């Protein structure tokens, strides 16, 4: 079929859906479009080549919140970022190990500067607005891991659970652990606030 | 050599800093213990059953700080059990996706039980007290894997950068992501106390 590269990503997300990313392999990608592996390799040099496309074409096609409104608080657009950015991770069966190691791409630089910018506007150093996004970052791919890779392992297989486990067990696995993160989410963004506001005070 | 669990254990950790996750087979793992594959079968079922266990075994080996000391703030409590769960994902190559999709172990049941009651303890309901835990859990996860992986994948390969980036690499790069990770820790765990103390009230 056709080998462009928007037609390589649709199939290669296609083919990420039905492996998952350990199973994902260009073999398997040639199968699907038809094609032997070295008419493949002339568009797809390796996985690793593959996975870095993805990570960013997931994003560029389904994190529609990149960028804060007109006139909208760095709370709200954290809040609102990591939302987006969560379900966009969570489209694709280990959508967040795709994205896991990469660095912004040169067709994401102008997005991500834009974001870190944004946090010194908004009275963050560059420093302080980068822990600010690398913890919240970090926090949203933490818990999607959690989600897709306790999925993932649930293709392996006690009365002996303490109570408070339990419990915890039952509650975890009520939700996609979007209850979980939410909270979550409030909690740091609080947290950012509480060091902005102090300034130099002892806080 | 010798084959006890224990004996299995070290040959895999040492298996896993020189090979990664990834890497890592029952085949190697034959070829160090100096024994034929059907032979570590009677031992070692699988690679699944091979993680579940060092997920376990790094934790009981080098995570210290598993329970408070006696009369400990929940506070301190949080920042002591994730600077060690950090510490331990970080002693072996690839050790937060070892860690990752795992639920608490047999073996960890009282331990994990007893984090949950200290919460519940210190005021938290157990729910509230779980939302805190877990996210400590998955902001720390996400701190290890990120590092871990951008480790990983500097076996793949700009004058292009936008200024705010380019600083903001220059930073992230400057430590092992200790500085961003304690921030950001610091952050979590004052958003969890102003939503404790808030009780019912609108905050
Ligand atoms: C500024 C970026 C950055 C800076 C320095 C080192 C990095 O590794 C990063 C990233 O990896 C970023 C992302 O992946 C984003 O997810 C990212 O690329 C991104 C985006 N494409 O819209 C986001 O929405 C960001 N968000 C907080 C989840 C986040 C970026 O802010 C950072
Ligand atoms: C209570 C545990 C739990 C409950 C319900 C579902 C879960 O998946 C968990 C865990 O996975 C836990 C861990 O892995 C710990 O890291 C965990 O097992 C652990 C330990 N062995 O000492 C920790 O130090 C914990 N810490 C916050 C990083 C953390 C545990 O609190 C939780
Ligand atoms: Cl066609
Ligand atoms: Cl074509
Ligand atoms: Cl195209
Ligand atoms: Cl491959
Ligand atoms: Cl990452
Ligand atoms: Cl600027
Ligand atoms: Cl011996
Ligand atoms: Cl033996
Ligand atoms: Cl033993
Ligand atoms: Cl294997
Ligand atoms: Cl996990
Ligand atoms: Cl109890
Ligand atoms: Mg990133
Ligand atoms: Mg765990």
């Amino acid at each position: 079929s056709r080998l462009n590269r928007e037609s390589v990503i649709d199939a290669a997300l296609e083919l990420l859906n039905e492996t998952g990313i350990d199973g994902l392999t260009t073999r398997k990608l040639a199968q699907k479009l038809g094609i032997e592996q070295p008419t493949l390799y002339w568009h797809v040099k390796n996985k690793r080549a593959l996975l870095d496309a993805l990570a960013v074409e997931i994003l560029a096609r389904h994190h529609d919140y990149s960028l804060p409104a007109a006139g909208e608080s760095w709370q709200s657009f954290l809040r609102n970022n990591a939302m987006s950015f969560r379900r966009a991770l969570l489209r694709y069966r280990d959508g967040a190990k795709v994205h896991l190691g990469t660095r912004p791409d040169e067709k994401q630089y102008d997005t991500v500067e834009t974001q870190l910018r944004f946090m010194t506007e908004n009275g963050f150093s560059l420093r302080d607005g980068l822990y600010a996004i690398s913890a919240v970052s970090h926090f949203t791919l933490g818990a999607v891991l959690a989600q897709q890779e306790h999925t993932a392992a649930l293709t392996d297989r006690d009365e002996n659970l303490p109570p408070l486990l339990r419990e915890a067990l039952q509650i975890m696995d009520s939700d996609d652990g979007e209850q979980a993160f939410l909270h979550g989410l409030e909690s740091l963004i609080r947290g950012f606030e509480v060091q902005l506001t102090a300034l130099l005070q002892i806080v």
